[PDB]
Formats: structure tokens, C-alpha cells, sequence
DNA sequence: CTAAAAACATTCGTTCACGTGAGTTCCAGTACAAGTCTAGTC
């Protein structure tokens, strides 16, 4: 399916666009259903969920009676839903707003997040959109550019800023999303170097031995007088075994 | 007949609940060492 949006660069420049989710992880449709060993029905079976408190009594509490709170450091303060949905961050749902443009050495690819990849092209039938689109994915490529935007599926979706690169083909046009991280989504860890380490700095003959492997291990082979790679061992062509 | 208002069907994202493997550390449990064993007279 399509998701239809406006990509916005300012306050009154808009292009109606249409957003695809290229790559997705695809999982197993069917779930398994809990059945008794007698008989295999799943009708005999009931499972439940109990509420007690911290009694030797195991008093059993209501789902009404039940109030959602959350930790502050060895103290418990109470927060209720409501008060939650009322209090929670609220943004205009269904934006794809362009913050700004940033070289594309800027933007390294270890800092992907999310777990999708957006394909967006222009509308569905209009020249004026296909045009904008066109023009502005040839000025980020011809720029060495990319755009940093934020995205938002919907008004419940959590607001997210990702990247868009311009993805050139002899037969098509689109700009690639793919979601950035935040601040606190950064884990900053400190290791050890290994280049200037005098006890596990390898000799001659290892490095040696390890080019040797590397060359006779390669999985792309040079064609004839062509310059062009071929792949011989197509990993992202393979099915997934689970399924099978 | 006609369009439009209502109802129905689909996909996605978010939330939550449960189950489970892996790493860290805190503590109950165990083991072991050392001291005690009555008070007095002559």
C-alpha cells in the first residue's frame, strides 16, 4: 500500500509524495494456538490474569481498582492514564517536514535506526509533483546532499527525525528514509586500541597469512575487460530458510 | 436514477503482557578457626 503525504521544505512549498515501505522484516503471519493434549480443542483451555497485593493473604484486587504509576529512583509516583493522554507530548500527526540539508559524509550508515526503509516517489498521477520531486532529488545528488526530516505516521505515531537520500535509477526516481537516532539513543563505550597495542600487534607472516586468506575467500570475481563486479554468492537474493 | 450517508474491511503503529537467554552483583548458606568447659583450699 501507499502512504500519501506532503514533503515540506517551507512554510508554502509542498509536494504531494507517496511513501512505500521498500524493506521490511518479514515475519510468520500464522500464530500457534494453545490446545489441551486430550482433546485438541482450544475452547477447553482458559487462560486469566490475577491481580494480588504484597499479603500472605493474596487479597485479590479488581482490573477497575488498578492505577498505573512509574519509578523515580526508590520512590513511587502515582500516574494514571488519563492524566497521562492528557498530559502527553501532542503534535500534528501525518508530516514529512524537511528540517534541513546536511552533506551526505555527514550522515554515516552504523547510526541507521528504525527497522524499515521508506521508498517516497511523487503522487500518484501528476506531472507538477513528479517534477518537483525529480528536481530536487537531482539537486541533492548533484550537491553531494541529503535531508534531514521529520516523520510522523500519524497523530499517535512518536515523532522521528531520519535521513532522505536521493536514489537514482536508469528507470526510476525516489528519495530513501531512513530513521536517525537521538541523544539518548547513543551509547557512548570506551575500547581499548588495537593499532598501537605492543602484545597483540600481529608479525609480518600473519598479515601475510591473513591476505592470503582474504584473496583466495573473495566472493566477487572481476569480468572480462568489463570492469564490473559479479557476485558470487548473492546473500540478499536468498530466501529466507525459515519459512521453507 | 443519482449521489451521498452509513457501514464494513484492511493495514499500520503503539501499547502491553509473557516468555526467555545473557551479564552483573548481592546475599544466604556453607566452611573453617578460635575460645570455653566450676570453684576453692592447701
Amino acid at each position: 500500500i501507499h502512504w500519501p503525504c506532503r514533503l515540506t521544505i517551507g512554510s508554502n512549498l509542498s509536494i504531494r509524495i507517496a511513501a512505500y515501505k521498500s524493506i521490511l522484516q518479514e515475519r510468520v503471519k500464522k500464530t500457534w494456538t494453545v490446545v489441551d493434549a486430550k482433546t485438541l480443542k482450544k475452547e477447553d483451555i482458559q487462560k486469566e490474569t490475577v491481580y494480588c497485593l504484597n499479603d500472605d493473604d493474596e487479597t485479590e484486587v479488581l482490573k477497575e481498582d488498578i492505577i498505573q504509576g512509574f519509578r523515580y529512583g526508590s520512590d513511587i509516583v502515582p500516574f494514571s492514564k488519563v492524566d497521562e493522554e492528557q498530559m502527553k507530548y501532542k503534535s500534528e500527526g501525518k508530516c514529512f517536514s524537511v528540517l534541513g540539508f546536511c552533506k551526505s559524509s555527514q550522515v554515516q550508515r552504523r547510526f541507521f535506526m528504525g527497522n524499515q526503509v521508506l521508498k517516497v516517489f511523487a503522487a500518484r498521477d501528476d506531472e507538477a509533483a513528479a517534477v518537483a520531486l525529480s528536481s530536487l532529488i537531482h539537486a541533492l545528488d548533484d550537491l553531494d546532499m541529503v535531508a534531514i526530516v521529520r516523520y510522523a505516521y500519524d497523530k499517535r505515531a512518536n515523532p522521528q527525525v531520519g535521513v532522505a537520500f536521493p536514489h537514482i535509477k536508469h528507470n526510476y526516481e525516489c528519495l530513501v528514509y531512513v530513521q536517525l537516532p537521538f541523544m539518548e539513543d547513543l551509547r557512548q563505550y570506551m575500547f581499548s586500541s588495537l593499532k598501537n597495542s605492543k602484545k597483540y600487534a600481529p608479525t609480518e607472516a600473519q598479515l601475510n597469512a591473513v591476505d592470503a586468506l582474504i584473496d583466495s575467500m573473495s566472493l566477487a570475481k572481476k569480468d572480462e575487460k568489463t570492469d564490473t563486479l559479479e557476485d558470487l554468492f548473492p546473500t540478499t537474493k536468498i530466501p529466507n530458510p525459515r519459512f521453507q
